[PDB]
DNA sequence: TAGGTGCGCAT
DNA sequence: CCATGCGCACCTA
């Protein structure tokens, strides 16, 4: 429905100008941000007119909700500056809708353009726009195809083959690569003289500009030199017509005066062919200056003088590959010449070093003659050193998105240089099945038009498929940077590229170089590129225009070419190109799992082997029921490999005497109890009897967990019966019809994650195991800060509204790429990873021990198995606790009675909630040390297994306490155990009422999802009938209402079984309780007031407290720490400061009932230094004090602050 | 260079 | 008024 909030605004100043309190003042624009809040509903919406950003304010509640952003509003109403905003607000007592066309390709429907050359926001910090918005522009134009060419990368390739599809336009796969000349030789005329006895004429020339075809030479030096010393000397002025440009006269120590008399060139051009006869050209960048002076040459008809040369630059580089930057000063300064750039000075310079240049070509290599010279060229880190132009990569066919990946693969993994570089060689193995184009202005065809003619560039697009030309707007930086001097040399050296691609039958077309889609979007690109500060060499001049141009837009922008021209290159030409493509699919459609021999068999072989050791051969019919389901969901849907390769990893993880946790539903199968996978039971809670194998079975409702249960004694023997299961059904896993993939997370230690991953390595190969990687882009944080740089930069003011919707415009942006925290990605061994994604380095960081895959995971996991092995520091602090009391950690009693205590009170420790600042005595224990987990557990006080794992299900899940079940359990509507905590559990109480299985799981579907609204009326009464006929409270489909996330049981049940094995520990062992604690999960120590005692640790927990909410992250963690060391010290031990000998790297040690704190708790003791001063320590005792220092490499200031606190008081010294 | 600190990302 | 944890960017002694 049309949305109007107040009185008819008769059907606007810039948002910009408009800066008084002003009231009665009309302003339209454009909603980027919607928001209503409840008080009298107050809407408050950011609207931008592209000039400035404001705030409508309002005060009507359907329409409030019915604005929506992309809309175009009209408010008219009173700008008042009062608000909780200290900007300046509008009050709009109506707003209004308006209709604005978008922009529209008007050309006809047969002749629309495809656009060749697209750059999405996954070009780092280049484009603003995401490829799926770019594809619909397209789409919604009436283009045929598209073309997604990033620089360097296709991370944008599954996001534009969605946008593809949706918008029925066929994409063209592409990259925009930087190509390096494989060989650039360093002789040119190669010729068989001596280069020890020959006669170098080493010359230099002083223009006015780069470009050889559209400038000229000023100056002309060179010197004759013989043996390394000179024997002639030719210096000449050439006079331009044209006075010389202040550039040169500055750049070049030359003034029109200072050849304003001067020989012609023809004369002087004589002059020097004569002078450099019979001799060997040098000069530094060769090719330059080669050149110019055969271009000066060819322009009096005078012969080539195609002697023999040498490019002082590449003998350079292939002489001194350690050296970073080979320009002339650079050089001359490491060689120790001298120069001030005079054409004359240069010479000289040049022949001082090429003297030496070609006496260590002599000598420490077999080049004794020019040929020579020339024969190990693009050999070794040839690319590294290269300078890489731009070129255009698109993939023909499927085939060619294969050979695409191999070759962004290589410019990531071998030829990676400051950016992925593609070596000219490895471009043309691969070349078949790909499209090569001329890329922009920075592509090689382009530079050798502009800088050295017709000819170079003919030779040079030889090697292309197609040549593309963009819309003078595009190269407009080219003429501000005198790279083209004016609009006339632009217009020619676009028409000459048209007419070489003619002359050489090649496809010419006009492109865009598209960066982001409208004109306004612009300034987001400047932003961005401005936060690169020095950088980024586009902050030296003026951004172009690169946004996207519609049909009739180009055929404008190359009407100078003539209508039948433009039409062919912007229509016809990008047709052809988009038709010589097949459709291409970047990404899988199916999941392709590694294939292990015997994988089915093997799993249904452990299941039933550990299943008859715990239940006896003749299994109860309970569990052969569910380990029948489990196997038939799992070997029937092919999923066994997965549990395999869990298994595999949890038993090597235990074999090395790691216990491995889970996250997410594992713990929910049967199978992967068995299989050893999880240490969650899923049965239904019972006993059994570890010596007779006595099994009894609890399926009616009767206990939350079998941990519950109470105590009791086999009645076929003597022994006790061991109390398991946990009620969690196999579908929350395996889904209904078992289905579903399954999804192992396994927290395995922090220390072992590397020894797993290696251990994927070993069973699936060094090449088919690929970390998964991640896109990191420019977040709000970010980009407000990129924003604040640019404004405070460019010294503007711009409004909170503005710089707010600036941010936004950034956002999204590629940033980085890193790793995934667990996630290894492995390729069945019957493919190539090149099937799936190219691969790359994290953060392209080469020394890299993994490869990650250059797609971000989520496109290909659907394709192949993303193991999560991740990291947490509770198998850690739990291998630490076995290790310091013997005891086995599975061993350990979970449903200890006297443990469940510090759950309800701190009594058990034996403090005080005065004493502790708590009232539970679950500070450090994992998911239960919160705060807020602490006062809920102060408001339920839960005893029992089944409520431990509702109030992991209540403080992790999203409205399911704070206004679904605190105030349930408060008015004692239902009891914490009758609250719904996990998603498991409302399937299983809707089963134990009268509702049937499938039922049940789409109730609990949909309320976990927090769908219950979403869905349709239709749905929902049928649920909501089914639940009342089968006695439902009203407060249970309530509690549903509101739910909008829920965590699955099993999640639950592993955290809760993590935290009551080191809760054990914290009640019977405390020394080592928190020993390990600190040594493991404590990282930040002040330990002067912790070795103080505790009075020290309460005052700074109180100046933290006082420091109130706004404080710092390592604030917060200080006051963790510091809790726990209160808590520990109210119990009767202490801390003790480091002691040289005594003292750990990394470790607490127990002495008594005393901490001894480990190096690197000092403030900033380092952690090499740590082990040094360890190593240290065993070849003899620090003596003098001084030969601490210098053999541990201990800093001054540590060493005064061991000094102050007693630790050298020790030394004698 | 090696910590330290944000900040982005992920389970 | 979710917890925990990893990894890279950037700054600084
Ligand atoms: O957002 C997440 N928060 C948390 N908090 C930690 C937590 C600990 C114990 C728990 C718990 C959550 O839940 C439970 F009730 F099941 O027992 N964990 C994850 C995760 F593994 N994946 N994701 C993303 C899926 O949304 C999350
Ligand atoms: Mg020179
Ligand atoms: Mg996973
Ligand atoms: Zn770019
Ligand atoms: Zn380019
Ligand atoms: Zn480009
Ligand atoms: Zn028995």
């Amino acid at each position: 429905i049309h949305i109007q909030l107040g009185r008819n605004i008769p059907a606007t100043t810039p948002m910009i100008s408009i800066v008084e309190e002003e009231r009665r003042v009309t302003l339209e624009g454009y909603v980027f941000d919607k928001e209503v809040r409840e008080l009298r509903k107050i809407l408050t919406l950011k609207i931008t007119d592209y000039t400035s950003s404001f705030i409508v304010k309002k005060f009507d509640e359907q329409v409030f909700d019915a604005i929506s952003v992309g809309s175009w509003l009209k408010v008219r109403g009173s700008i008042q500056e009062d608000t909780f905003v200290r900007d300046l607000v509008m009050n709009a007592q109506d707003i209004i809708e308006v209709k604005h066309t978008p922009r529209k390709d008007y050309a006809p429907e047969g002749e629309k353009r495809v656009e060749l050359h697209v750059h999405s926001n996954m070009s780092t910090m280049d484009a603003t726009n995401s490829i799926s918005d770019l594809v619909a522009q397209a789409g919604k134009w009436g283009h045929r195809a598209i073309a997604i060419t990033d620089h360097g990368g296709a991370q944008a390739f599954p996001e534009a083959h969605s946008a593809g599809k949706k918008a029925g336009v066929k994409i063209l796969y592409g990259v925009e690569a930087n190509v390096v000349d494989d060989g650039v030789p360093i002789a040119y005329n190669d010729a068989h003289e001596a280069l020890s006895e020959a006669t170098y004429v080493v010359f230099a020339v002083a223009t006015t500009g780069l470009s050889a075809v559209y400038d000229t030479i000023i100056e002309l030096a060179a010197v004759k030199m013989y043996k390394g010393n000179v024997i002639e000397s030719f210096d000449e002025f050439i006079d331009p017509g044209h006075p010389l440009s202040r550039t040169t006269v500055d750049l070049t120590g030359i003034t029109d005066g200072m050849v304003r008399g001067s020989k012609s060139e023809e004369e002087v051009l004589r002059m020097f062919l004569e002078f450099s006869k019979d001799t060997i050209l040098v000069a530094h960048n060769a090719a330059f200056d080669m050149g110019f002076l055969n271009t000066s040459y060819a322009r009096y008809g005078i012969p080539e003088a195609a002697n023999p040369v040498i490019d002082t630059l590449e003998l350079a580089r292939y002489l001194y590959p350690q050296f970073k930057r080979f320009g002339l000063g650079v050089l001359s300064k490491k060689f120790g010449v001298s120069l001030e750039h005079r054409a004359i000075y240069d010479a000289e310079a040049t022949g001082h070093l090429a003297w030496i240049f070609v006496k260590e070509a002599m000598d420490n290599h077999n080049m004794l003659y020019h040929d020579q010279l020339n024969e190990h060229i693009g050999e070794g880190d040839s690319y590294k050193r290269a300078r890489p132009f731009h070129v255009t990569i698109l993939a023909k066919n499927q085939a060619g998105l294969k050979d695409l990946f191999k070759l962004i693969s290589m410019s990531n993994v071998e030829y990676f240089e400051r950016v992925p570089r593609i070596p000219r060689s490895q471009l043309k193995k691969m070349r078949e099945n790909l499209l090569i184009g001329s890329a922009c202005d920075k592509g090689e065809i382009f530079e050798a038009m502009m800088q050295k003619g017709v000819e170079e560039a003919r030779n040079r697009a030889k090697f292309y498929d197609y040549i593309e030309v963009m819309p003078k707007a595009v190269y407009a930086p080219l003429i501000e940077q005198e790279l083209v001097k004016n609009e006339h040399d632009l217009e020619e050296i676009i028409q000459n590229l048209v007419e070489i691609g003619k002359s050489l039958d090649k496809i010419v077309v006009a492109t865009g170089n598209v960066h982001y889609l409208n004109e306004e979007d612009a300034i987001y690109r400047k932003i961005l590129i401005n936060s690169m500060g020095g950088a980024n060499p586009l902050n030296r001049h003026s951004l172009p225009d690169v946004h996207f141009r519609t049909t009739d837009e180009m055929l404008t922008a190359f009407h100078f070419l003539g209508e039948e021209t433009a039409k062919e290159i912007v229509v016809e030409n990008t047709n052809k190109i988009a038709d010589i493509c097949e459709e291409v699919i970047p990404v899988k459609d199916e999941l392709y799992t590694p294939k292990i021999p015997g994988s089915e068999d093997e799993i249904s072989e452990l299941s039933y082997t550990k299943a008859k050791q715990m239940y006896g051969d003749p299994l109860p019919e309970i569990i052969q029921k569910r380990l029948k389901k489990e196997l038939n969901s799992i070997n029937g849907n092919g999923f066994s490999v997965i549990y395999l390769i869990a298994q595999k990893l949890v038993h090597k993880s235990n074999e090395d005497g790691y216990l491995v946790g889970s996250r997410g539903s594992v713990g929910s199968s049967f199978v992967a109890t068995m299989t050893g996978i999880t240490e969650v039971n899923p049965l239904a809670p019972h006993y059994y009897c570890p010596e007779c194998q006595y099994s009894e079975f609890f399926e009616d409702g009767t206990y939350g967990s079998g941990f519950d249960m109470p105590e009791k004694q086999c009645p076929k023997c003597g022994a006790r019966l061991n109390k398991d299961g946990h009620d969690i059904p196999f579908e929350t896993f395996l889904g209904f019809h078992g289905d579903k993939v399954p999804d192992i997370d396994l927290n395995f230690s922090g220390d072992y994650q590397a020894e797993a991953h290696n251990y994927t390595k070993v069973l699936f190969g060094e090449d088919y195991v690929y970390r998964a990687g991640t896109i990191g882009t420019v977040a709000d944080k970010t980009a407000y800060g990129y924003v604040k740089g640019y404004e405070r930069d460019n010294n503007l003011q711009f409004r909170s509204a503005e710089v707010d919707r600036l941010a936004k415009g950034a956002t999204g942006v590629k940033r980085t790429t890193g790793q995934h925290p667990g996630g290894i990605i492995v390729i069945p061994d019957y493919m190539d990873v090149y099937d799936f994604t190219p691969i790359q380095y994290p953060a392209d960081d080469q020394n890299s021990e993994w490869k990650t895959t250059h797609f971000d995971f989520h496109s290909i996991h659907d394709n192949v198995l993303k193991l999560d092995i991740l990291g947490h520091d509770d198998p850690t602090v739990i291998r630490m606790l076995q290790d310091l009391s013997g005891i086995d950690p599975q061993t350990i009693p979970t449903d200890d009675p006297e443990v469940m205590r510090i759950f309800a009170g701190p009594e058990v420790l034996g403090v005080s909630q005065e004493q502790i600042y708590s009232k539970t005595g679950t500070l450090g224990i994992p998911e239960f040390g919160t705060r807020f987990v602490r006062g809920m557990l102060e408001e339920t006080h839960p005893t029992t297994f089944a409520e431990l794992l509702q109030i992991s299900g209540l403080s992790h899940g999203t409205d399911v306490w704070l206004g679904n079940a605190e105030e349930l359990i408060r008015r004692g509507d239902a009891t914490l155990a009758e609250v719904i905590g996990c998603r498991d559990d409302i399937m299983v109480y809707l089963i134990h009422a009268g509702l049937d299985s499938g039922m049940a799981f789409k109730i609990m579907e949909t309320v976990r999802k927090g769908q219950w609204n979403k869905i349709p009326d239709e749905l929902r009464e049928t649920y909501l009938s089914a639940m009342k006929e089968n006695n439902v409270p009203d407060w249970y489909i309530d509690s549903c209402s509101k739910i909008k996330y829920m965590f699955p049981k099993a999640h639950a049940a592993a955290y809760v079984l993590m935290a009551l094995r080191v809760a054990y520990f914290k009640v019977y062992f405390p020394i080592l309780y928190y020993c390990a604690y600190f040594s493991v999960r404590a990282d930040d120590f002040d330990l002067v007031s912790m070795c103080k005692g505790k009075d020290a640790v309460k005052q700074a927990m109180k100046e933290i407290t006082d420091k109130g909410l706004d404080a710092s992250v390592k604030e917060k963690n200080q006051l963790t720490v510091l809790e726990l060391a209160n808590e520990m010290l109210e119990r009767g031990f202490k801390f003790g400061m480091i002691d040289l000998y005594k003292s750990d790297a990394v470790n607490f040690v127990i002495e008594g009932d005393t901490l001894i704190a480990p190096f690197r708790a000092v403030p900033s003791l380092g952690t090499n230094v740590a082990k040094q001063i360890v190593e240290a320590r065993k070849d003899g005792p620090f003596l003098s004090k001084e030969d601490l220092a210098t053999r541990g490499k201990v800093s001054k200031t540590l060493i005064e602050y061991m000094n102050d606190n007693g630790v050298l008081k020790d030394l004698p010294d």
